[PDB]
C-alpha cells in the first residue's frame, strides 16, 4: 500500500517542499522528518515554512528526529536534501544500510555509476543502480536530480537536441534566493543590485547540462555532443522562487522556430507514458505573451503545480539561431518535486518495493 | 566665458542628472528649469532627488518654469528629456526658435538628418547639422542621444566591431526602474518578480544599436553590418539605477578574449582626445573579477561618475564567441551626461557659440 | 443556491472574490464585470497577483459590463469599486433591487449603511430596513472598512468590550496591494519608506472610531467620546500584509496576561452561528518575540487570511500595554470580510434564495 | 599637525564611513586600516564599498594591517566598530597600551566609569575619563558611542526632555540592513516581510536611552526619569541605510505640539558651540510636509551630510501627547560620524593631545 518516507533536511527551503508535496501524494507518505541543529522540537514551531499554504495539519506536531540509519527500520525511501559536503558521506551510509536514497546533493552527481536524473530525459539511466550495488557493495543506492539551474536548461535544451542539430546554447540566468538556501545570501547582496554568482558557478552549470544531454537517446546524430559549445552567466536577484534563464539556441543548419515551438509544446516521456502521479501533463508550457513567463506568476504552473518548466518568447533571432526563455521552480521540479517524480519511477520499474 | 542652459523635464529621473551635474559645470549653468505640473512653485520642494547627495543650494529656491521659447531669450542651450510623443514637436520649435537642442527623448532618433549621437564612436555625425538646417529650414538644431538601455551595448560592441570580424552579438539586459521613469513601472510588476519589456521594446533597442554601428568607422571590413545579427532580450528589475546587460558575441573568424579584453581596455575616442570636461578618461573600465561589475557598486565607477561603460567577465566561450557582461549608467551615461557631453562636443566644434 | 457578480473582478480585491467564492458552498460567482477589460476572457486579462491559479471555471468567463439591467439572474452584488466611481453605481444596483456589498469608501459614513466587520458589530444590519424606506429602494448597499482600520479595529474592539481602554497609538506598515494596480510606483518603495499623510492617517482613525461606537460592551468606562487615538501610516514593498504596532493605554491598571487571554477567546455571531468563511478564531495569538511575521502568518488559520494575527503583547507600565497585529488585506480587510457579511446576511434573512 | 587614526574593523559597514569621512577631515587621518580575516590584502580589493561615492583614491592601495597595539606605535587615535564579544577586550588592550579608544561597540557601553556619549546632549560625561584613567589604572581609555537605535530616538526625546514634562515614549522602529552588518540579514527575512528584532532588542534599546536621559542637563525638573515610561517595537526591512522612527510623545501636563516643534528647530549643543569640523549646523532638522522624512530622501540631509536627525510629522494627539517620527543615518550620525564628532570634543577639551 503505502511506502514511509525520510525526509533529510526537512527544516530546509526544499524539505518544505517534500513535507508540502508528500502529504497529498497517493502512496508515499512523509512518515520521518529528520534534521540536525533542531532535533527534538516539533516541525510547526521551528520550520521556517517559506512556500505556499501553511505546513500540513499531520505535519506540524510532528517530532523532528535525529539524522541516523539505525534510528530508521521503518523507513522505505531516503530523500535527501544535504548540504554539499556533509551529503556525500551521509548518503552512502544510507545506501550501505539498505536504504534506496534520492538526493537532491551536489555531491554524488558526476559518480559514473549515479544516475544524474531527469525523470523525462534520461530515465533509463536508472539502471546504472545495478552496477552501482555490484562494485559499492551495498544494498541500497543513491541516485541524484541536478542543480535546478541545470534543469531549467536541460529540460527544453533536451527536448531540442533530441529533434534537431543544435550547436550551441548561451545561456544568461536570473536566479532566486531559495537556492541558496538558509541563511544563505546576505540581504546586502541583493537590495538595489544583481548578484553574479562567478566562473564557478557558471562552470558546475554547463557541466551537470552535459551530463544530462550526453544521456538524452535522439533522433537526429549531428552534431556530436563533443562539438556543441554551451555557456552560462549566472546571478541572483532578490526573487524568493524560481529560476529565470534566457537562452539563444544555435543550430548547425536552418531551422524554423515555429517546428522548435511545436516540439517544446508536444515534449512527453516516460513519467508521462508511464502516468506517474507527480508527472505533469505538460512538463514543458509554451507561453504566447511577449511579457511571459514572468517568475511571480507562472512558477508554479501546470496540473502539478511547480512541476512544469514553462517556456515563452520563442523567436527567430537567424536562419540557425532562436532565442528562448524558460522558468523553473527550483524547489519543486528543480529539487524535491523531480525527487518525488524519480521515486516514482523508481517503484514503478521494480528498484523500490511499494 | 559661459553658456546658459534651459533643462526641460527638469524634475525628472533625467532632468536632477543635468541638474546635478551643471550645478558644477565650468561653463554650462543651469540656467532655466522647465516643467509641466508644478510650474510657479520652488524646484527644491517639488523634485524626487533620486539621485546622488542633495539638491544643489543653488538651485533649491529656482522656481519651475513654462516649456515655452518666447519666455527663453536668455538662454543658450537647450536639454529636452522629454516623453515620447511630447517632445518631437516641442523639439522642432525650438530648433526654429534658433536653439540648439540636446535631446535624450525617441521621437528625432531615426530622422536621417539627426545625429544619434555617441561622442566616442560617431562623433563625425554631428555633420548632419548643416544639411539639416537646409533642409529642415531652421537656424537651430536637434541632436540625440540614444536609448540607454543601445548605449550599454552599443559602446563595447562598437569598440569591438571596429577592430574585429564580429559577426553577432546576442544581449541580456537586467535594467534599472529609473529608466522608465516616475511614475513609471507599478511597484507590483517587480517585487518578487521580473518584468520582460517585449518584443517591441527588444526590437527598438537592436534598431538603435545599428544605427550607431552603421556609423562608427572601422579599421577593419568584414563582415558587413548587413550581416551581423544582433538580438535583445530585455527586462526590468527592482534596481534603483544602472542596466546591467550579458552579451555573446561571435565572429567570423578565431578571435581572443584576452585581445578583445585589451581593445576595450584601451578604448577611446575624439572625447577623450579633446578633453571635453565630461569626458571620462575611460569611457570603458574593465574589470577582472569574476563577480564584478555589480549594479550597486560599479554603477557610479569612474573619474567622471556614471560616465564610463563598465564591463568585466570577459571569457572564451569557443574560438569564434566570447561572452562579456556591461552596466551603464543609465540616467548619467545613458541620458544626462551623454547629452552635456555631446553639447561640450557641439561647442569645441563651433556648432554652439561660447 | 445564490449567484453573485463581482464587480472590479479584474483587481486585486476582485482576484480575492473569484479565488473564495469558486469553492464557496453556496454563493457562486456568475458574473464577473469590469470597464477597459469588458469583452476579453477574465483569464488573459487577470493579473493573478494571489495563491494558486485563476479557477478553470472562471479563466474562460467573459468580462461583461457593469449594468445593473443585464444581471437579471444575480442574488448578490459585490463591489470593490474605485472610490468616487463607487458610490452612484452601487446606488443604481440598490436601486434595482439588488443587494450591494462594498468594499469601497464612498458609502462608509453613510448613517443609513453598515460599516460591517462582522464578528464586532453585526446588530448594525439592523439599519437596512430603514435604509429601504427612506432610500426607497427594495435592493442595500452594506460595506466593510478600510483594510487598515480593521487591522486595529478587530484587536482593540475585542479589548473595549471588555477593558476601560482610554488610548491607542497606532504605527502601520502597509503592502502595496492595498493600494490596487498601478497603484504605487516602484521608485516610492525600493530600499524607502513611504508615509501615507495626514489624510489617511485621520481616515483610518475616523473609521476606527465608527466601529468601536457600534461595539456592544461588556464594561461602560470610559465613554468612547474620551478614547484618544492616533495613527501614522506607511507602505513598503510587501505584496500583502498589513502590519499593525498598537500602544494601547487603559483607564486602570490592566493586566498584559488578561488582555491576551481575551484576544484568544474572542469570538463573535459569525463563530456562533457556523458560518462558511467564519474563522474558527477571528484572533489568533502568537508567543513568539518574532511573530507574527508578514510572509508567514498573513495566510494563518484555518480560512486563510481571515484571521487577524496577534503578537507581541507586553506589559507596557501598569496602565499600558504593547501588542502587534497583521491582517491579509484583500481577504479579512476586503473580499472575505464581505462574503462573511454576504453569509450573516443570508443567515438574518436579508438576502433571499 | 594631523592626528593618525586607526579604524579597526575598516572594511565594515562602519569601517567604511570612517574611511569615506577621515578622507576629508582637516586634520584626522585615516592612517592605520585593520582587520582580521582579510590582513595583508589591498583595502580597494576586498572592501563592499557599501556606501556613497568610491574608495578613496588615496586610501585603495592601503594594505589591511593587523589589529595588534604593537604596531601602531606611530597611531594616536583607535576608532573601534568590533563586534560585541570581541570588542570588550580588545579596546581594553588599547586603552592599557595608552590609546584614546573611540568605540561604537556595545561591550563598554554600561560601564559607568565609560562614557555612553552623544556629543549634543551629554558632552559633559567625557569627565568620567578621569576616573576611568584613576580606577582602571590605564593612560588611555574608552568612550563609546550609542546603538544607533538609541540615538534616533534618545536626540529627539533629550532635546524635549530637557524643557518639557516628558513622561512617556512609545516607539515603533523600521531600521535598515546595514545596521546588522555583513553578511547581517538573510535575504529570506526581509524581501515581501518584515523582521520583529525580538525582545531582547527592544529592551536594550531602551535601556540605552534611559542612560542617554539620565545624562541630560535639564531645564525642568519634573517628571523625574525614574518616573518616565519607555517602550519599543524594533524592526528591520530591506532598507540599506537609515533607521526610521514613529514616537508617541506623552507629557506631564497640557504641551502644545508647535511649542515642541520650535524646541527640536532650535535645538543644538556643545559641538555647534564649539564649532566643531564634523558637528552638524542643525544637529535636529524639522520637516514640515506629510510625507517626509522618508528613508531615501532624508538620510543625507545637512550641511554635514548623514550627521542631522530628521524629524517630521509634529502633530497633536492630544492635550497631553504628540506624534513624530525621527529618522538618523545608522552608521553616519549613529556610528562612524558621532565617533568622529566624540573625537573632535575629546581633542578639544584636551583629552587627546596633538
Ligand atoms: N534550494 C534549491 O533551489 C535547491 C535545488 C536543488 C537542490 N538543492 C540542494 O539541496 C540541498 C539543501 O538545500 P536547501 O536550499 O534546502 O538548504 P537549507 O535551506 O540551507 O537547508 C539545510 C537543511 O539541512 C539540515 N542539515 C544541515 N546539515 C545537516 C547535517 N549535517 N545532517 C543532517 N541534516 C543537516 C538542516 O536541519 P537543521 O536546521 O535541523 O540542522 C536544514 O533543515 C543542498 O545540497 C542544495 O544544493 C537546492
Ligand atoms: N530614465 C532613463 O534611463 C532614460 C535614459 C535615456 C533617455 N531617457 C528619456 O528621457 C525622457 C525623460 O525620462 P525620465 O526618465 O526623466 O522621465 P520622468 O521622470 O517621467 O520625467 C518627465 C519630466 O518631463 C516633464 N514633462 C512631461 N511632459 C511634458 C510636456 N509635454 N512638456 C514639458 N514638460 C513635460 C515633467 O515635468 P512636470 O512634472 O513639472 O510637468 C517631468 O519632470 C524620456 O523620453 C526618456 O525615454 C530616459
Ligand atoms: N486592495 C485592498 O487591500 C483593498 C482592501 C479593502 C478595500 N479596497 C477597496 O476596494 C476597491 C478596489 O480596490 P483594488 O485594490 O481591487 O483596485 P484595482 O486593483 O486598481 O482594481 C480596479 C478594478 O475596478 C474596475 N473599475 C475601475 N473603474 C471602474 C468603473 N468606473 N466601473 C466599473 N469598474 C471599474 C477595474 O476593471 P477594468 O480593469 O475592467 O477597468 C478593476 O477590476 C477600492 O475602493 C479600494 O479602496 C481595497
Ligand atoms: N552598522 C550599524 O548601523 C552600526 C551602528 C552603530 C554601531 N555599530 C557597531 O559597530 C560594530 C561593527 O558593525 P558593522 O555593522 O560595521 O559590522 P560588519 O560590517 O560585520 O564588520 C565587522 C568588521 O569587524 C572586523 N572584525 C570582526 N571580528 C574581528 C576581530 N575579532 N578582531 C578585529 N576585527 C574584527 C572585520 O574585519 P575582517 O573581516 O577584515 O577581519 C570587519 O571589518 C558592531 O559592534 C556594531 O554593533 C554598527
Amino acid at each position: 500500500r503505502t511506502l514511509k518516507a525520510a525526509i533529510l533536511g526537512a527544516t530546509g527551503l526544499v524539505g518544505i517542499e517534500y513535507v508540502r508535496m508528500l502529504s497529498n501524494h497517493p502512496y508515499i507518505k512523509p512518515a520521518y522528518l529528520a534534521g540536525k541543529g533542531s532535533v527534538g522540537k516539533p516541525y510547526g514551531e521551528v520550520v521556517r515554512w517559506q512556500t505556499v499554504g501553511q505546513v500540513p495539519k499531520e505535519i506540524a506536531d510532528m517530532e523532528i528526529k535525529p539524522t541516523d540509519p539505525k534510528l530508521m527500520d521503518d523507513v522505505d525511501i531516503i530523500f535527501s536534501p544535504l548540504p554539499q559536503g556533509a551529503a556525500g558521506p551521509v548518503e552512502e551510509q544510507f545506501a550501505k544500510e539498505g536504504f534506496p536514497v534520492i538526493s537532491n546533493s551536489p555531491d554524488h552527481r558526476f559518480d559514473p555509476d549515479v544516475p544524474l536524473l531527469v525523470p523525462e530525459l534520461n530515465p533509463h539511466t536508472i539502471s546504472l543502480i545495478d552496477e552501482q550495488r555490484k562494485r559499492r557493495e551495498w544494498k541500497g543506492f543513491i541516485v541524484t536530480t541536478p542543480l535546478c539551474t541545470a534543469q531549467g536548461a536541460a529540460i527544453p535544451l533536451g527536448a531540442i537536441f533530441k529533434d534537431y542539430k543544435m550547436d550551441g546554447a548561451f545561456i544568461t540566468t536570473i536566479q532566486s534566493l531559495s537556492g541558496a538556501g538558509y541563511p544563505g545570501i546576505p540581504s546586502l547582496d541583493v537590495v538595489d543590485n544583481i548578484l553574479p554568482l562567478g566562473d564557478g558557478y557558471d562552470a558546475k552549470t554547463i557541466k551537470e547540462i552535459f551530463r544530462i544531454l550526453s544521456e538524452v537517446k535522439r533522433n537526429v546524430d549531428e552534431p556530436k555532443l563533443e562539438d556543441v559549445s554551451l555557456a552560462a552567466t549566472t546571478h541572483r536577484i532578490a526573487t524568493i522562487h524560481g529560476h529565470y534563464e534566457v537562452l539563444y539556441v544555435s543550430f548547425k543548419e536552418e531551422t524554423a522556430a515555429e517546428k522548435v515551438k511545436e516540439t517544446l509544446e508536444n515534449f512527453r516521456g516516460e513519467p508521462q507514458d508511464l502516468k506517474l502521479p507527480t508527472a505533469p501533463s505538460k512538463p514543458i508550457i509554451v507561453m504566447n505573451e511577449d511579457t511571459r513567463p514572468q517568475v511571480y506568476f507562472d512558477r508554479w504552473a501546470g496540473d502539478i503545480p511547480g512541476m512544469s518548466v514553462v517556456v515563452g518568447r520563442l523567436k527567430q533571432v537567424n536562419k540557425r539561431m532562436i532565442r528562448l526563455v524558460s522558468l523553473i521552480h527550483n524547489t519543486v521540479r528543480g529539487a524535491a518535486g523531480g525527487g518525488i517524480l524519480a521515486a516514482e519511477l523508481l517503484v514503478e520499474k521494480g528498484y523500490i518495493e511499494k
